[PDB]
DNA sequence: ATTTTCAATT
């Protein structure tokens, strides 16, 4: 097991893992959560020292075999470490390898966030849409009612993402040849998801 | 455009 370098920073994020984890093939692939936090100055994206970080859904803990719930929620507690200010607006985006997500209380405490602070704007990404059957739909829109701020990502955002999450000279990100038929597919699902907002 | 996928330990 090559893994990461010791001597290498953990801000580094291994090229296998990373694609592997983006891969969405079929095998066996760990969940991970990535987000970033900008401050915005008057209209003006600012970026801070370096506040990027990401959650996985594999965690330690023989003694208690206890496991996290959705990284989601413990995203939630990170927000007050920040202190953030409703004086101030921060654009904070959060990245998912997987959409659908049943729960009665996951979307719950997520969506009373977003009318606690309205002045905050959430972005999420859906790198795949495929995990719970069709009832995920009712689940989407309920999401949705507060963070009616839904994109996909594109094959361009994965040659920025590569460099941004992986940064390994001599080996360049290789694209696989998949991305152009769920490229398309992202959208129509996407739009199938809103469409029943018509009804 | 589609691909019948692992996640709590030893
Ligand atoms: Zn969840």
């Amino acid at each position: 097991m090559e893994a990461s370098p010791a001597s290498g920073p953990r801000h580094l994020m291994d090229p296998h893992i990373f694609t592997s984890n983006f891969n969405n093939g079929i095998g066996r692939h760990k969940t991970y959560l990535c987000y970033e936090v900008e401050r915005l100055d008057n209209g003006t994206s600012v970026k801070m020292d370096q506040h990027r970080g990401f959650l996985h859904n594999q965690a330690k803990n023989l003694n208690s075999g206890f496991y996290g719930r959705h990284a989601q929620l413990r995203f939630l507690d990170l927000v007050p470490s920040l202190q953030l200010d409703p004086a101030q607006i921060y654009r904070v985006t959060w990245f998912i390898s997987w959409s659908p997500c049943f729960s009665w209380g996951c979307a719950g405490e997520v969506r009373a966030f977003l009318q606690e602070n309205t002045h905050v704007r959430l972005r999420i990404f859906a790198a795949r849409i495929y995990d719970y059957d069709p009832l995920y739909k009712e689940a989407l829109q309920m999401l949705r009612d507060a963070g009616a701020q839904v994109s996909i990502m594109t094959y361009d955002e994965f040659k920025h993402c590569w460099d941004t999450f992986v940064d390994h000279q001599g080996q360049p990100f290789q694209p696989w040849d998949g991305l152009d038929e769920h490229s398309q597919a992202l959208s129509g699902r996407l739009r199938a998801i809103l469409q029943n907002q018509g009804n």
